[PDB]
């Protein structure tokens, strides 16, 4: 069917920069025609080319395209004009989940409960289309203006049938093999959540190699105030051995996941209807 005309630059009135990485800048834009807000990430096509990116630009806009999930970012169109291309994405009216756990320090258990909640349900349909992200972290778990998680960034995703994410969220594996897996994943989950408790991530250190080093030993520990449950979530999650990490194929899914004792009182069926408890 006929799809709207491709859409240009002179169709926005661009404003304040979202944010910005090494590849591309993301560019709050209200579309004129329609009064919405979109946040656009903009890429130089030179520097692209030039540092060998085209591969995950493409895949960045092949994996947005196949998603229709609440919880992800959605790639709405994309064009582009001499120098540039421009994905028009979701925006996330209140940032970065990283920004509300600096904020008010950790989450008590039930805010930690419900957003460990809609990542465990975001990475489910993630896995079930066998797509991985392999870059998972605070920074990309964003919040839309209803509170509730739009996950985004899927340029290092990979698709199932290379490289290393942020140092504090590497999987031993990646350490140790250069593979990744739907584990990996997990893994990042097991950092995120302790981190959301502890108002920290597990494994922190002077420099990279020096959190390479803790990773791989499995050296961390939890503090004295953490939800006894969420422990043992963690401990289930943050382990070497990738194919013992509850949630992956060898542990039989998400089930077991879900039915964690600390997901107790979760209802998995309608989270993004749920009201979200007040940070
Ligand atoms: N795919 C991708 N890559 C890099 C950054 C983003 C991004 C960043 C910030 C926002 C926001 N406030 N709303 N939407 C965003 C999308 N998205």
């Amino acid at each position: 069917p006929p799809q709207p005309r491709k859409k240009r630059p002179e169709d926005f009135k661009f404003g304040k920069i979202l944010g910005e990485g090494s590849f591309s800048t993301v560019v709050l834009a209200r579309e004129l025609a329609t009064s919405r807000e979109y946040a656009i990430k903009i890429l130089e096509k030179r520097h692209i080319i030039k540092e060998n990116k085209v591969p995950y630009v493409t895949r960045e806009r092949d994996v947005m395209s196949r998603l229709d999930h609440p919880f992800f970012v959605k790639l709405y169109f994309t064009f582009q004009d001499d120098e540039k291309l421009y994905f028009g994405l979701s925006y996330a009216k209140n940032g970065e989940l990283l920004k509300y756990i600096r904020k008010i320090g950790s989450f008590d258990e039930t805010c930690t409960r419900f957003y460990t909640a809609e990542i465990v349900s975001a990475l489910e349909y993630l896995h079930g289309k066998g797509i991985i992200h392999r870059d998972l972290k605070p920074e990309n778990i964003l919040l839309n203006e209803d509170m509730h998680i739009q996950i985004t960034d899927f340029g290092t995703a990979k698709v199932l049938s290379s490289f290393v994410g942020t140092a504090q969220y590497v999987s031993p594996e990646l350490l140790t093999e250069k593979s990744a897996c739907k584990s990996s994943d997990l893994w990042a989950l097991g950092c995120i959540i302790y981190q959301l408790v502890a108002g920290l991530p597990p494994f922190r250190a002077g420099n990279e190699y020096l959190i390479f080093q803790k990773i791989i030993k499995l050296e961390y520990d939890f503090p004295e105030k953490f939800f006894p449950k969420a422990r043992d979530l963690v401990e289930k999650l943050l382990v070497l051995d990738a194919t013992k990490r509850l949630g992956c194929e060898e542990m039989e899914g998400y089930g077991p996941l879900k039915a964690h004792p600390f997901f107790e009182s979760v209802t998995w069926e309608n989270l993004h209807q749920q009201t979200p408890p007040k940070l």
